[PDB]
């Protein structure tokens, strides 16, 4: 119903109230708290007095901690090679404001762009690619011949695979980030457009380096440094200047300026434990005007009046990127640290660059001469998030009514960055890691201070409960300082920790190993689940055969001799439940691979795949709890379905359905002699059979050859550095409390009085050294029939945050290279 916005400025609250008197979105009301500095709008959302902020990329690592604990909500979207559909979505934007006259992108039957664009307003058309990129030139007025507009549709990928060395593509036509020769047998990383990148050329027989995926981008702003054509020096005597800087918190200028400083050798500088930044930055620079800094000599040139010198706002006329603009314009400075976005042409004539590799360049020349790329802004609230929902709803709205966000008479860049275009919401499990990026967020982590110090004889297991955060502290009591614990919430937790320098290494099962594999982390041990051969357990050495691995298999009944692999299609089917590889990820994958019409919902007659729609076909023929009548809970998730899990699915498979599709292990589990009693009292193995990949059937111990597919063992995963430490560090301890170590009276590795299948599973044997094998990571661990089943032998197969926060981000001028 209400929304408090925190303005750091006089300029910025006229703005404000400019917005609160004229813009009007139902139901919400807008309403402007004013503080003197960024720093203190930030307390006052922390305290409740505000509910959002406008932060510069490079305040969000110390806004996401104390005393501040805010988090970015809404930013910015890039237009990327990864746009999906980009017309329709586009076109549906432009429809929703509330405006006459303006473009509405045009899309053809398929949701792609057609060819031509035009403005209906004003007569104006053109010609656009796939991206909507409007092909230079081709611009023409009412009343003026059009440009014949062909269609530029072909990506850079298929194109290379025509006339044929023959690259490999996903389903979209990107380069995948692993290329592999077929004639000489080489393996090296690309670049976002196939360009190959220096240092990734491994000969065969060599473990290939590990790819990084790329993501091009457009539209990039860039962090440099200004300086007048009349002046004479060069960067590496930058020492005894006099500087102009947007901000002692921003990347534009200050971060970015540090790094190229350390990296260059030109700032006498210890580390963030032994000297503060602001020192050493003093000691470096003359007088400067940096509005938030602390040192007196850094706020000299600063032009604001009394209580308002040198703060982080407005009122101070040397602050942003204008007012860095300024202070070198009125002659305050020699250099000024700002935005690209402040570069004009107006000033070309008067000021050029200052380049890192001491030399000058004009300012047209920003994207061979900077500090670095600078990250958009983010809307900041409060961690808890009490208030996102209004935020968003207000913000979205005030951009379909064309409300003046993003412009002001009384100044540049207040509230919002001027160069912004549009707002969108971002996922709530984005933080402040999520939105900067491994790499970034590693960078200000060391900036700040943070940087862990690592241990090469210390291993911290991350835990996903309270059960198991139980039973690593019995181990850690027991391990003598080689065991500590981290706590999280699931293991897309963990892996956010092992990513950032808080855990270093943790069990992950199949479904999670993807994004695990996907972000750099490689598998150190690995869980050994063959209950029979022990050997590979006790002497390591022993050549490994089954894994105990799981086998997903189709089993039907001896009874019906009619189901074959090759016409499922129509029949009754049963699953053990929405998610599990062997009941469900396997098969639907297979058979989107095969029959091209892909659709599952349609594709069975009356099958039973517990917690898919009630109304659809997936989820008749379960019986969900008979005796309880008192609620409807058919098809569920739980064990309050009949038919969930494997023995559901055997359950299901016994009394209703043709065909399931579980582990090998459910028939013996539920037949001969073993099984409950309750169903499965007479129930025979030799009742039943396992349909094969080629049509035909075998026995249900055939399991081995008559497959789905292979399931991968559960990975424990870390970061590369650590894998020498973590393997030994695991190996020392099993030595101890594994199932045949020396002191197994304290404490067993695999079984505990917490709970069950706490940080490994039970039933497993040992933890075997995982061999790497000299070829891709994922085809090592998922193993080729998996990866390419599943996953399509593809890195863009899936997408989540955190693979967005694991890809590098290529900026280029547009996509148009195709």
């Amino acid at each position: 119903k209400q929304v408090r916005w925190c303005a750091i400025s006089d300029l910025e609250q006229k703005k404000c109230n400019d917005l609160v008197g004229s813009c009007n979105v139902p139901d919400i009301t807008l309403v402007c708290v004013l503080r003197s500095s960024t720093e203190d709008c930030m307390t006052a959302i922390k305290d409740g007095q505000a509910d959002a902020m406008f932060l510069d990329s490079g305040e969000v690592y110390e806004a996401s901690k104390d005393p501040y604990n805010l988090k970015p909500i809404i930013a910015e979207p890039y237009s990327s090679n990864r746009d999906l559909q980009k017309c329709l979505k586009e076109r549906q934007q432009a429809l929703a404001k509330k405006m006459i006259g303006h473009y509405i992108p045009q899309c053809d039957e398929k949701g792609n762009y057609q060819p031509q664009q035009c403005h209906g307003s004003t007569g104006h058309c053109w010609c656009v690619n796939a991206m909507g990129e409007k092909i230079s030139g081709t611009n023409t007025p009412p009343g003026q011949t059009r440009a014949t507009c062909e269609r530029h549709e072909l990506p850079k990928c298929l194109k290379e695979r025509q006339v044929a060395f023959v690259p490999q593509c996903d389903e979209k036509g990107n380069y995948e980030p692993q290329q592999f020769h077929g004639s000489t047998g080489y393996s090296w990383c690309v670049n976002a457009i196939g360009e190959e990148i220096a240092g990734t050329k491994t000969p065969p027989g060599k473990i290939p380096a590990t790819c990084q995926k790329h993501d091009l981008v457009t539209t990039c702003h860039y962090a440099v440094a200004m300086v007048k054509k009349s002046s004479a020096f060069q960067f590496n005597q930058l020492k005894g200047k006099r500087s102009c800087h947007s901000g002692v918190s921003k990347t534009d200028g200050w971060k970015a300026l540090v790094t190229v400083l350390v990296e260059k050798k030109l700032l006498s500088w210890d580390g963030p434990a032994k000297e503060s930044i602001q020192r050493a930055m003093s000691k470096f620079f003359s007088v400067s005007c940096i509005p938030g800094a602390t040192q007196t000599n850094l706020c000299k040139q600063c032009k604001g009046e009394e209580g308002k010198n040198c703060k982080n706002s407005h009122d101070e006329p040397y602050y942003g990127n204008y007012g860095a603009f300024r202070c070198l314009k009125e002659d305050m400075g020699d250099v000024a640290f700002l935005r690209s976005t402040a570069l004009s042409d107006e000033h070309s004539e008067v000021y050029e660059l200052l380049c890192p590799d001491n030399t000058r360049k004009p300012l047209n020349k920003y994207k061979e001469c900077n500090l670095g790329t600078v990250p958009a802004g983010t809307v900041v609230t409060r961690k808890i998030s009490d208030k996102t929902e209004d935020i968003n709803n207000f913000l979205m709205e005030a951009q379909k009514r064309q409300c003046k966000l993003f412009s002001s008479a009384h100044g540049k860049d207040l509230m919002f960055d001027d160069s912004t275009l549009q707002l969108a919401l971002l996922s709530s499990e984005v933080d402040a890691f999520l939105y900067l990026g491994v790499k970034l967020f590693h960078a200000m982590k060391a900036l700040t201070g943070d940087a862990h110090l690592p241990s090469k004889n210390k291993v911290r297991w991350c835990t996903i409960n309270k059960l198991e955060k139980m039973k690593c502290d019995d181990w850690s009591a027991v391990s003598g300082g080689a065991i500590a614990c981290t706590e999280a919430s699931c293991p897309k937790g963990c892996v956010k920790q092992i990513l950032k320098g808080e855990a270093d290494a943790v069990k992950l099962e199949v479904q999670y190993m993807y994004e695990a594999l996907m972000c750099g982390l490689l598998p150190a041990v690995e869980e050994y689940h063959n209950k029979d051969d022990f050997g590979p357990c006790k002497t390591p050495g022993s050549p490994a055969t089954d894994f105990g691995t799981l086998r997903a298999v189709a089993l039907v009944k001896k009874s019906n001799k009619d189901i074959n692999w090759n016409n499922i299609k129509g029949k009754k089917s049963c699953h053990t439940g929405v998610g599990d590889i062997a009941g469900w990820v396997i098969p639907v994958s297979l058979i989107r691979r095969q029959n091209d019409n892909s659709d599952i919902d349609s594709f069975f007659g009356e099958s039973c795949a517990p917690g898919s729609d009630t109304k659809s076909n997936l989820c008749k023929l379960c019986i969900g709890d008979p005796k309880n009548s008192a609620a409807n809970t058919k098809c569920s998730l739980s064990d309050k379905e009949a038919y969930y899990g494997n023995q559901g699915a055997f359950r299901c498979l016994v009394e209703k359905g043709d065909v399931a599709f579980v582990p090998h292990t459910v028939v013996f589990e539920n037949t001969d002699g073993k099984n409950p009693a309750v169903w499965a009292k007479n129930l025979k193995s030799e009742d039943f059979e396992l349909l094969c990949l080629d049509g035909s059937r075998a026995p249900v111990s055939n399991y081995k050859s008559c497959k789905l597919s292979g399931i991968p063992p559960p990975a424990i995963v870390t970061r590369e550095e650590s894998i020498s430490d973590v393997v030994r560090i695991v190996a020392n301890q099993q030595s101890l409390y594994g199932r045949k170590g020396f002191e197994k009276d304290m404490f067993q590795l695999f079984s505990s009085n917490k709970g069950n299948n706490l940080l490994f599973n039970d039933n497993t044997q040992c933890l075997i050294t995982f061999d790497r094998q000299p070829k891709d990571i994922m085809e090592d661990y998922f193993g080729k029939p998996y990866y390419t089943t599943v996953y399509g032998a593809s890195r863009s197969a899936m997408s989540s945050e955190l693979i967005s926060a694991c890809t590098i981000k290529h900026c280029s001028n547009s996509l148009e290279v195709l």
